Parts: structure tokens; sequence; C-alpha cells
């Protein structure tokens, strides 16, 4: 009823073998392997008054948003009326109190070592520190990551069906916006499975995997409701949320508050539909396939792809393009 100390869920094995996979203002994300099976540990410093990586740190009330969310979509795993894996498993929470484990600086300074960090090394919290650790899924790579590697655009196909599946049962279930899905925020994993499945308002169906799983990641500006009590991250006065340039991705920043009249509270589930335009975008513009489309059925594939581009942002939700648009059909 109370914090516990970092061994509580990173016993000496556990935290012996973390590795850093990755970082954000937020804080840092770590992978490790507990029963033959890796897990991904997101580590979030919050309550204090020091800054880190430039930023204040969130208070309990600041944090609880994602933490909640992150259980509600886990949960879409398993029911029923509404039911899809495309989301990231969530395995536990817990609130820690302690300095920043010793292992833990060792992996996030051969981190800095190789791929160089934007972020303090995290050496200076006192014993007295609160965080928060969430468990999760070990989901694979992002996209963005993946820019180079994947085969042809019947895999892209796939992972725009996968995103927007899992966004119109999230959408129905939850009234959810995903408010951040830019390409860094999907993640890639192999599947043996040649079909996945999902649930929507009560009729199922199957989306071909092309042999990769989609996992869609980090809520932190995302929104949800149960029984008119709405989750959500109020950005109404932030600033620089509005101000990026070089990328359409801070374009939708910008057409979301469109689209809202920059109130954050309310329900516009066509911030869904302008993430899966950006991700469409990226798919033709920025990604570069293994395979080109040399042949008829991929050349169909390909337009099909610059039709959903070209037509997508006349549909008012996700559930909306999966139900309706050509390219699902
Ligand atoms: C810095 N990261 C962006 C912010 N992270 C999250 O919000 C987050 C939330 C839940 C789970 C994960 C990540 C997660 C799970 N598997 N995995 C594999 C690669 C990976 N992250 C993850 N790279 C780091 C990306
Ligand atoms: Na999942």
């Amino acid at each position: 009823k109370g914090p516990v100390p970092f061994s509580h869920c990173l016993p000496t094995e556990k935290l012996q073998r973390c590795e850093k996979i990755g970082e954000g203002v937020f804080g840092e994300v770590f992978q490790t392997i507990a029963d033959h099976t890796p897990v991904a540990i997101k580590i979030i410093a919050i309550e204090g008054p020091d800054l880190v990586n430039g930023s204040h740190q969130k208070t309990f009330e600041e944090i609880l948003p994602e933490i909640i969310i992150s259980k509600e979509l886990s949960l879409l795993s398993g029911e029923v009326c509404n039911r899809t894996e495309g989301f990231i498993g969530l395995n536990s929470v817990h609130c820690v109190q302690g300095s920043y484990p010793p292992l833990l600086l060792k992996a996030w300074d051969h981190y800095n070592s190789t791929k160089g960090s934007a972020n303090d090394r995290p050496d200076f919290f006192k014993d007295d520190q609160l965080f928060i650790v969430l468990e999760f899924e070990f989901g694979g790579i992002d996209l963005e990551q993946m820019r180079t590697k994947l085969s042809s655009l019947a895999t892209a196909k796939s992972i725009l069906h996968q995103l927007t599946a899992s966004l119109a049962v999230a959408e129905a279930s939850l009234r959810f916006e995903h408010r951040d899905l830019h390409w860094g925020n999907v993640l890639l994993k192999k599947t043996s499975l040649k079909k996945l499945h999902y649930t929507l308002n009560g009729k199922s169906s199957t989306i071909p995997s092309c042999g990769l799983q989609v996992s869609i990641i980090d809520y932190t500006l995302s929104r949800l409701e149960r029984d008119g009590i709405v989750v959500f991250c109020d950005v109404s006065m932030d600033e620089d949320l509005f101000t990026g340039d070089g990328d359409y991705q801070f374009d939708i920043y910008r057409l979301m508050k469109k689209e809202n009249n920059n109130r954050w509270g309310e329900y516009h589930p066509y911030s869904n539909v302008l993430w899966l335009h950006y991700l469409t975008d990226k798919m033709l513009k920025q990604m570069t396939f293994k395979t080109k489309c040399n042949t008829p059925a991929m050349k169909q594939i390909k337009r099909k792809i610059q039709e959903f581009h070209r037509t997508m942002l006349n549909f008012s939700s996700a559930t909306d393009l999966l139900c309706q648009h050509s390219l699902f059909k």
C-alpha cells in the first residue's frame, strides 16, 4: 500500500539482462527477459522537483491517464464484442522509490556509446525519488527503424489494415483517440499466423498478416471514456506541440486542434483518420521496399493504397474507414 524498491519488479537476473532500446523526454525504455520471454520496461520519474531531459516531471495525477489507457487497451485482447490484439499487452504497473539502479545506468551508458542519447544520464536521482515502472509485452521494432526493411507494398497494406481495425475496435469500445500515432509508435514483430482476427461490434473478420503483427504503443496524448468519464491529456495551453515543422507529423497536431476547436475532452474520432493518413503518406513517400511493384497483382495493390491516400480524409473515423473503404474489401 505504498511504493516498492526497484528490486520488486526488477529482481537481479531481470535487471542484469536489461538492454536499453529507446528513449524520449518522458524517460527510458529497456528490454529484458523473464520466463524465456522478452518484455519492455518503460520508466518515468514522477513527483520530484528536478528537470529531467529539460522538462518538469509529471505528478501522479498527470501520469494516471497513460496508466488507465494502457490497461483498457490491453484488455481489448480478451474481450468479446470489441476485441483486438493490435495494441500492446500490459503486464504490470508499479510505483517504485529509489535512486536509479547502477545496472540500468550501465545499460544506459552502452546505448549512449553506440547509438547516442539526447537524454541526461539518469544518475542524479536521490533515494526518495518516485518512478512509475510499466512492464509491457515486447512488440518488436518500430516502423521508422524498419524504413528500408520491409518486403513490398503488400506488407504496407497489411500494416494499414491492422492499424485501422485496431483503432476502429477502440473507437467502438472506448471512444478512443490515439492522438500521437507517428511512425515511432507503430511496432512490428514476426508472426507465424497467416491471418489475424478481430471483432468489431460483434462481427468478426480476419486480416492477412504478411508475416507481421502490428502493435500500437505510447498513450501519453491519448483519450478515451467509459460511462461518460473522460480520460485524456489537456494540451489546450501547450504552445510547442503546435509549432513543429519539417514533417507532416507536425501538421497533424495543428489539424487535430482545428478539428476539435482546441477542446481535447471532446470525442473527435477524425483524429484517428488524420493519423492513418499520415501513416499512409509515410508508406508511399518515405518507406522503401526490398521488392518494388514489378507485377500486375502488385501494381494493383500500389494503386489501391494511392487511392486510399487521396480519399481517406473524407471518412469520419477509423470505424467508417474499416467498414466502408474499398481498400479493405
Ligand atoms: C521510445 N519508445 C517510444 C515510447 N514508448 C512507449 O510509450 C512504449 C509503451 C508501451 C510499450 C512499448 C513502448 C514497447 C513494447 N515493445 N517495444 C519495442 C520497442 C520499443 N518500445 C516498445 N521501442 C521504444 C519506443
Ligand atoms: Na497485443
